[PDB]
């Protein structure tokens, strides 16, 4: 899909990036990696977050190269982990770096604030 004509180039915009939520905080990056068995990243380009406490909130953000591996990581939507139902969304790096820094305020995915 075109989308309209603006003129490719530099990643601009990119879908390279999938924020996995709805996750168990008893798990840690280590076992995160496990779930992505199959796709070719490394361990720093999953970013899991962590709370007062240390356990986190239950979220990570993976960072790829390219859609050519995002592509593929988003096909693991809606996939179980631990026994516990997980998303993972795909959105641009700027969103990401944004999220790492300040995460979501409300949140959708899964039970934040009763």
């Amino acid at each position: 899909g075109s989308s309209g004509s603006s003129g490719e180039g530099d990643v601009n915009s990119a879908k390279v990036c999938a924020h996995i939520t709805n996750i168990p905080f008893s798990i840690t990056k280590m076992d995160v990696l496990q779930f992505l068995e199959g796709i070719p990243v490394d361990e720093n380009a999953v970013h899991v977050l962590v709370d007062n406490n240390g356990q986190g909130l239950g979220q990570a953000l993976v960072q790829f190269k390219n859609e050519d591996d995002a592509r593929k990581s988003e096909r693991l939507h809606r996939k179980k982990l631990n026994g516990r139902e997980a998303f993972v969304h795909v959105v641009t790096l700027e969103d990401m770096r944004e999220i790492e820094k300040n995460p979501p305020a409300q949140g959708k995915s899964g039970p934040s604030s009763g």
